[PDB]
């Protein structure tokens, strides 16, 4: 059995948790960024685990496009987002990723972990249009601040549980 972990990451959060997933998996496995897809033959992999960061409650474009090149693959996701993992927003994100993976592939499971908001985006949040767009989103300031320390051990434990559940202990 061969497992591929293939990910998008701009500021490293998704890469970080996907690297933990790679470490925890036993047996044959490869981890690459999506940009290096040509380094492997997708046909050789029984499990495809896609790492994605949340962009407006959905998979980031690079990861969305990659998933939409796949058909009938046994597929999983590992997502990062800045919202609280207990929030309704996170549940909406999880459902959106489930819908994306299940549409044309064979979706088994996924996990969301938390990741800090980039310095650049934290600055843009104080400017038009993001400040107006999120004006009435509750707890906006604290959500961003409480994401700053993530990913951290709490997220790695979520990854460990996800790998335990789906691949091996
Ligand atoms: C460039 C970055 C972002 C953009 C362009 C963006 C865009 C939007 C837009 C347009 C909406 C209104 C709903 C819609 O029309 O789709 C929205 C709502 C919301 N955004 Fe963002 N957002 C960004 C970053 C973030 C981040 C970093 C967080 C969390 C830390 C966040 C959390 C939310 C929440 C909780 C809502 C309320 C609606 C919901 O629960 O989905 N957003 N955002
Ligand atoms: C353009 C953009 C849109 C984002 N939209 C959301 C969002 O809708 N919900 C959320 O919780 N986090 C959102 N975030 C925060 C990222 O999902 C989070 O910081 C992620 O861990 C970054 O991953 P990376 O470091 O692998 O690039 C957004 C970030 C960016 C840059």
């Amino acid at each position: 059995m061969k497992t591929l972990i293939i990910y998008s990451s701009e500021t490293g959060n998704t890469k970080m948790v996907c690297e933990k997933a790679f470490e925890y998996i036993n047996g044959e496995k490869v981890i690459i960024p999506i940009k290096e897809e040509d380094s492997i033959n997708l046909d050789e992999f029984d499990n495809i685990v896609v790492g994605t960061w949340i962009d407006k409650a959905n998979a980031n474009a690079e990861a969305r496009k990659f998933i939409n090149t796949l058909s009938n693959k046994k597929i999983f996701f590992i997502g990062t987002l800045a919202a609280s993992l207990e929030s309704e927003h996170a549940k909406k994100c999880f459902n959106n990723l489930t819908k994306l993976c299940s549409k044309k592939n064979n979706f088994v499971d996924g996990v969301l972990t938390r990741g800090k908001v980039s310095k650049d985006l934290q600055e843009k949040f104080t400017k038009f249009p993001l400040n107006i767009i999120h004006k009435f989103v509750p707890n906006m300031k604290e959500i961003i601040l409480e994401a700053d320390c993530h990913p951290n051990e709490s997220d790695f434990l979520l990854i460990k549980g996800f790998i335990d559940k789906n691949f091996n202990y």
